[PDB]
């Protein structure tokens, strides 16, 4: 390995081998069906609300999420790079695609596939990644950076459905060498969202943009219709020539054949036939490809930069509701615009790498921090982008002045924003997009008084429930099977209007906003004040013992919606204290005063009987009423950990809350897998895990990161950190379960995990508050 030296990646950087087979993976550890892609996963190229794409460290194109809302796992093997190297003085050349596989059937036959092993790299940190191509074959060695430009405080070139792929090439041999490199790429219009004849009318075009000092060579993949709908529009390929390459196309190749159309050209010398060729096709699947040529002397590197962008500018809900996607503010609307959006990126790139090295440079240069810790910290961000995130720009047919904008708690439980999961994972939202998290805020608080009496059968039980009552906060603004922003608590597992724990967590979270965005934007605070007051109001009415303290129900009301809560609980009744606090501050904000007296009786009373209910002398028991009412809660104090983000001060008493975080060490963390796998949910005082349900016996991965910002906040320095460790070591290293770039929800003992691609986990990022 020779090219690591022409390139910057981080030692903080995930890696892997190409080709590399990992033997210990996690399955799902549930009865019914779950998604579960394999551990061949890569960091995602697209912006926010861009549709994304999972380019895998094999190098297929491999996760596709651009029909905003699903998740569909499949390699489409016409796209990828390929390599041509011949040495000056041979007969012969090589030829190669940068792929650790090969088809399933016999489509590209002709195509070399198969790169070997221990041959190269990948590298990832996100937004970046990186392939390096180390091969006894070939002599010029080769590396790819790859990213789109994900950067905090940037709603613009962040929602942008485009990726770079900035190559470096370096001969180390003492002889000349032709190289090229080739990106080819299906004309994907139809993959999704067309219901008969998936390939007809599509067509492939050439652009050549010829200025001073830039020429740039696309290949634009699109469709004779002008139709506007969810399937239409273009994938666009492309490279920005340099000096000391040549660039040759081949418009138009044959996917649904044996590829030698196009391989017979590019096996020879590395150099396609610049055939254009705009004929639409019926049946057959087709392709482009774009190609640069040069000649490596010893010594000498070059750096060429391609390009991917799609314009699919039309988001089609399960319900039958149809949006732009927020890109299309800065490109147009028509689906016509994706060498616009490939121009953009070629001719800017530079920029945005720098721009990206700008926002990671604090965190990266900060030699207090562990390594392992970056890698987490940079790589869990995949999920903003990969999340299933929906970003409108107008209804099809509609202007407002905001967007609205959605991130999936999963794909297994199909539900944006769902509330008691985005107190956790929001926290890169709020730190680094915050008019993004304000905005979603407002979508909540404009939920507030909505009712809907139309009522569901609740899962867990069958019963019927009303969908919606006034003064509840939702679980969730809907699913992308139906109507999102529209048809809010698409959830039905259980009913949250009367969970205990959505009221207080929404209070909490506009607080929180406030907070860390410097404690100035009152128009922010004005905005949900009403929402907040109601809020508390109503969950004050749940208190049926009048101790000042709404009650669980001995059901599961609350985000551990299989785990039942009985009379007052630590975790509910510790929120409660922590959203009546931050109410109060926000009452003396605004002027209200009717408001902080009420507030501030209610807390004080609150508190006094929590303390006295709870607090064991070693911890705060789990709750008042259940058969395991003293197992020890990971999450028990979760009101303080959002108190002292929010500095609102002590809750409870200090002495008391540095004992229960180094019990929850000492026993969840330490006495489960000997602290190599983060917090078990639930332990009984006797050392052994709490076994009153499934979710006692989880560890939840965004739990464990809260729990360690937590501990890190009250000074537990070792303690954070070796808690954190474990949920890294799981997800990212050789000796885990291989859960990188969808981090779940839980795993139990033995690994194996619940829902893959996770919302939770994002709460990483408290750990830098
Ligand atoms: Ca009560």
């Amino acid at each position: 390995d020779k090219i690591s030296h022409k390139i910057d990646i981080p030692d903080s950087a995930w890696t892997i081998g190409i080709g590399e087979k990992f033997k210990n993976a996690g399955h799902p550890n549930v009865k019914y069906p779950m998604i579960d892609d394999s551990y061949v996963q890569g960091a995602p190229l697209g912006g926010f609300g861009a549709g994304t794409i999972g380019r895998t460290y094999n190098g297929g194109f491999s996760r596709w999420h651009l029909e905003i809302g699903k998740n569909k796992y499949t390699t489409v093997y016409a796209n990828q790079f390929s390599v041509f190297q011949k040495v000056e003085g041979n007969k012969d050349g090589v030829a190669q695609v940068l792929y650790a596989g090969e088809p399933e059937n016999g489509y590209l036959s002709s195509w070399k596939w198969d790169y070997p092993k221990e041959s190269g790299m990948y590298y990832a940190l996100y937004p970046n990644s990186w392939y390096t191509y180390t091969n006894k074959d070939l002599p010029v060695q080769l590396a790819v950076k790859q990213f789109s430009p994900i950067i905090p405080y940037n709603y613009k070139e962040t929602s942008y459905p485009v990726a770079v792929f900035k190559w470096t090439a370096y001969n180390p041999t003492n002889k000349n060498v032709d190289v090229s490199i080739m990106f080819t790429w299906q004309n994907m219009i139809g993959f999704f969202g067309k219901q008969v004849n998936v390939n007809s009318g599509n067509f492939n075009k050439i652009i050549k943009d010829k200025s001073k000092d830039s020429e740039i060579v696309a290949a634009v993949m699109g469709n004779i219709s002008n139709d506007n709908e969810e399937w239409n529009g273009e994938y666009s390929i492309g490279v920005k020539k340099v000096p000391g390459v040549d660039i040759s196309y081949k418009a138009k190749f044959v996917t649904t054949g044996d590829g030698s159309d196009l391989w017979h050209e590019f096996s020879k010398n590395g150099i396609l036939d610049n055939k254009d060729d705009e004929t639409p096709t019926k049946q057959d699947g087709i392709g482009s490809a774009i190609a640069v040529n040069f000649k490596l002397q010893p010594g000498q590197t070059i750096e060429v930069p391609f390009a991917l962008s799609w314009d699919l500018p039309i988001m089609k809900f399960g319900g039958g509701d149809k949006w732009y996607k927020m890109y299309t503010k800065y490109f147009g609307k028509n689906g016509k615009n994706s060498f616009a959006i490939l121009k953009e990126a070629l001719n800017n790139y530079q920029k945005w790498e720098k721009m990206i090295d700008d926002w990671q440079k604090p965190i990266l240069s900060n030699k207090s921090k562990p390594d392992w810790y970056k890698t987490a910290l940079f790589n869990e961000l995949y999920y903003l982008a990969d999340g299933g995130t929906a970003w409108e720009n107008g209804k099809v047919g509609e202007k407002r002045t905001n967007n609205m904008f959605g991130l999936l708690e999963c794909f297994d439980y199909n539900y944006y924003e769902t509330l008691d999961v985005r107190f956790y994972g929001s926290f890169p939202l709020v730190m680094l997009w915050p008019d993004i998290e304000k905005q979603v805020m407002r979508q909540f608080a404009d939920t507030i008084n909505v009712q809907d009496s139309s009522e569901f059968k609740v899962g867990s039980n069958g019963a019927m429930a009303v969908k919606k009552v006034q003064g509840m906060i939702p679980h969730d603004l809907g699913s992308s099977y139906a109507l999102p922003w529209i048809k809010i608590n698409a959830y039905d597992w259980q009913n949250p209007n009367i969970w205990k724990d959505l009221n207080s967590k929404y209070v909490l979270l506009v607080y929180r906003d406030y907070v860390l965005t410097g404690k100035t934007d009152k128009e922010f605070l004005k905005y949900t004040w009403k929402s907040v007051k109601t809020a508390l109001d109503k969950l004050k009415e749940m208190d049926k013992d009048n101790d000042g303290i709404p009650d669980n129900e001995g059901i599961p009301d609350q985000t551990y919606d299989t785990w039942s809560m009985k009379g007052t609980s630590a975790y509910c009744g510790s929120l409660w204290l922590a959203a009546l606090k931050a109410a109060q501050e926000i009452g003396k904000v605004l002027k209200d005063n009717e408001a902080y007296i009420k507030y501030n009786e209610w807390y004080k009373i609150a508190q006094q009987n929590f303390e006295k209910e709870l607090w064991n002398g070693e911890y705060y028991n789990f709750d008042t009423e259940s058969d395991h009412k003293d197992s020890i809660m990971a999450d028990q104090l979760a009101g303080q950990w959002y108190a002292d983000i929010l500095r609102l001060g002590d809750i409870l008493p200090k002495d008391h809350v540095q004992k229960a975080l180094k019990k929850i060490y000492e026993f969840n963390v330490m006495k489960f897998e000997n602290g190599k796998m983060g917090a078990v949910n639930g332990m009984r005082p006797d050392g052994i895990v709490d076994e009153s349900d499934i979710q006692a016996q989880e560890v939840w991965t965004g739990v464990t990161y809260a729990l360690a910002s937590f501990m890190k906040y009250r000074g537990m320095t070792e303690e954070a950190y070796n808690t954190a460790y474990g949920v890294y070591k799981m997800t990212y290293d050789k000796s885990g379960k291989g859960y990188w770039f969808r981090t779940p929800e839980a795993w139990t003992k033995d690994g194996n995990y619940r829902a893959s691609m996770y919302m939770r986990p994002l709460s990483i990022w408290s750990m830098e508050v």
